[PDB]
């Protein structure tokens, strides 16, 4: 007696809160892709990291289905904020723009979620 969630129906209704990340700018565009160790010149991230996530991966993931129930996308976006948040320091702009999206996120995803409960 849990409830359900068809992939197509989570797709529509979480989407505009990823589309909501996305859209800033330049907040986003740290958070577009993948973190690259190698081209940062960073190599002790995936050691502090342990589970990287970024904006096209949760996207993909939204896109093919790999999402249950909406508390997993809720978890991922949060992998994300948190992997920043304990990386880089507090003072840093990407720091500040993490905190940005949260902020942003915040609004969008409340509604959301009471209208799939
Ligand atoms: C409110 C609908 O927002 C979107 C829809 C689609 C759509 O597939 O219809 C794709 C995106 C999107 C995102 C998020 N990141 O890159 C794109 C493109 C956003
Ligand atoms: C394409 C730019 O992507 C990034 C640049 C920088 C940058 O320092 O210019 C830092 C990050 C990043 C994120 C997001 N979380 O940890 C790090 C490091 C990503």
């Amino acid at each position: 007696r849990k409830k359900i969630f068809k992939p197509e129906e989570l797709r529509q209704a979480l989407m505009p809160t990823l589309e909501a990340l996305y859209r800033q700018d330049p907040e986003s565009l740290p958070f577009r892709q993948p973190v690259d160790p190698q081209l940062l010149g960073i190599p002790d991230y995936f050691d502090i990291v342990k589970n990287p996530m970024d904006l096209s991966t949760i996207k993909r993931k939204l896109d093919t289905g790999q999402y249950q129930e909406p508390w997993q996308y809720v978890d991922d976006v949060w992998l994300m904020f948190n992997n920043a948040w304990l990386y880089n320091r507090k003072t840093s702009r990407v720091y500040k723009f993490c905190s940005k999206l949260a902020e942003v996120f915040e609004q969008e995803i409340d509604p959301v979620m009471q209208s799939l409960g």
